[PDB]
């Protein structure tokens, strides 16, 4: 298992346009386009992101792609957040995947201002961390992800991937 397998699992793949949990038009592997309730806005987004008049409709390997781009922004936007940062250099390879999994999905400034669970998973303390994770209104609104990405906080393994 590895980070992109990871959010592979949690994000799916679709190839034409599609709302997200939250309403958002979204495509490829959880790649939010905008959050204007234009559909016409998220196909000018679509086709700017591809370099193409898509038409609402792209590959899998140009979903791939837009995938690629859009782990590493999660990973730059925790290394350039002074919240994230200590938290991400603290952690292990497998707990990291799990930070970068929040990042990916909610934005830097949102999990930033998780400073207790922070806090937690900086002092080690992963029931403590897992416990406070879970006091959110993303654990709330997908709970079947969020325990996934809180067991692999917990337990600093892939267990929660495994039969998927
Ligand atoms: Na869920």
């Amino acid at each position: 298992m590895n980070i992109f397998e990871m959010l592979r699992i949690d994000e799916g793949l679709r190839l034409k346009i599609y709302k997200d949990t939250e309403g958002y038009y979204t495509i490829g592997i959880g790649h939010l386009l905008t959050k204007s309730p234009s559909l016409n806005a998220a196909k000018c987004e679509l086709d700017k992101a591809i370099g193409r008049n898509t038409n609402g409709v792209i590959t899998k390997d140009e979903a791939e792609k837009l995938f690629c781009q859009d782990v590493d922004a999660a990973v730059r936007g925790i290394l350039r957040n002074a919240k994230l940062k200590p938290v991400y250099d603290s952690l292990d390879c497998v707990r990291r995947a799990a930070l970068i999994n929040m990042v990916f999905q909610m934005g830097e400034t949102g999990v930033a201002g998780f400073c207790n669970s922070l806090r937690m998973l900086q002092q080690k303390r992963w029931d403590e961390a897992a416990v406070n994770l879970a006091k959110s209104r993303w654990y709330n609104q997908t709970p079947n992800r969020a325990k996934r990405v809180i067991t692999t906080f917990r337990t600093g393994t892939w267990d929660a991937y495994k039969n998927l």
